[PDB]
């Protein structure tokens, strides 16, 4: 009873862990994405 | 003994699903950051 009650709690915290990793990483997706778009526009202007 | 089993397997799937999300999102951070140099040295020699 106890050891399967452990892996029940050993899942939910890791669920709670990686969600904070995922929610951080979607924000990390942002500051690359606008900066890549920034570069793309700058390059386009120079080429023009 | 059966109820802790069924909440266990759905949770490990949520462990299994969320690491599939992280595995997809890490290579995007590769594909974005590899594109960061890929524009930049292409913008650099077209500058000169």
């Amino acid at each position: 009873t106890q050891k399967t009650a452990e892996e029940l709690q050993a899942s939910e915290d890791k669920v709670n862990h990686l969600t904070k990793v995922k929610a951080k990483l979607e924000q990390t997706l942002d500051e690359l994405e606008d900066s890549l778009e920034r570069e793309k526009k700058l390059r386009g202007d120079v080429e023009k």
